């Protein structure tokens, strides 16, 4: 029977973003061949079941630096990391094939199903 | 623009609550007179007006322990601090006054105005 306030998952989340722009908090470094981003664990984990299988073992919970597959495309990467933060996708004719193999890596259902309704309405 | 997912931001806030049930990468304890509880830091900033005010500043950023002060009431800090993490507060008659006092002190202005409009409503 909660107040329910509908404003503030998507404050929180823009919170995080901001606070990932300052570089306040982050503890990972994701290594995409020549590019490298900082990121919060809790965010990836809350968002990429490959981040989740990661960081949930107590093996490889305090690793500071994740290096991602060698055919990954660090832009595909970038644009994946920002729709973490923002619940925003920049999916185009252009990168749907590097976004959604990246997707499909990072083992983001919602966006391999919303990468798999942009392919069928092309 | 970007594709917009309108469940994202509740979905990444869900995780994160679940993984603060699992103790999962929390950074700090918050003491509140004769009870602790555990959090992410980065989701006490996000929520809170006091808790960004202490971790902005690189002097308190690493700090693992935060005392609340003694007056705090810890019942009313754990109704903020589920408040924080589900989108959803446990307002109530019996509760009002000492939910309000601890928002004012947490700097919650969405959940002062709130609790300023439960009392404008009965
Ligand atoms: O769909 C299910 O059956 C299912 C239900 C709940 C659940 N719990 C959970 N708790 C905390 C986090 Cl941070 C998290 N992240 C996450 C995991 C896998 C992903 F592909 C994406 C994100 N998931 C995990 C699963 Cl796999
Ligand atoms: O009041 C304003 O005009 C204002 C506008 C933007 C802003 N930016 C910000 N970026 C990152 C985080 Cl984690 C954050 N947290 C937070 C700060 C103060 C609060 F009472 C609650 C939450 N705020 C801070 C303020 Cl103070
Ligand atoms: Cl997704
Ligand atoms: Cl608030």
């Amino acid at each position: 029977s909660q107040i329910q306030f509908t404003r503030h998952a998507s404050d929180v989340l823009l919170n995080l973003n901001r606070l990932r722009s300052r570089d306040i908090l982050t503890d990972v470094v994701i290594v995409v061949s020549r590019e490298q981003f900082r990121a919060h664990k809790t965010v990836l984990m809350a968002c990429s079941g490959l981040f989740y299988s990661i960081f949930t073992d107590q093996l490889k919970r305090n690793l500071s630096v994740i290096n991602l597959d060698p055919e990954i495309n660090p832009e595909g990467f970038n644009i994946l990391l920002d729709f973490m933060y923002t619940s925003r996708l920049n999916l185009r004719e252009g990168n749907i094939m590097a976004v959604m193999a990246t997707a499909m890596y990072l083992q983001m259902e919602h966006v391999v199903d919303t990468c798999r309704k942009f392919i069928k309405a092309s």
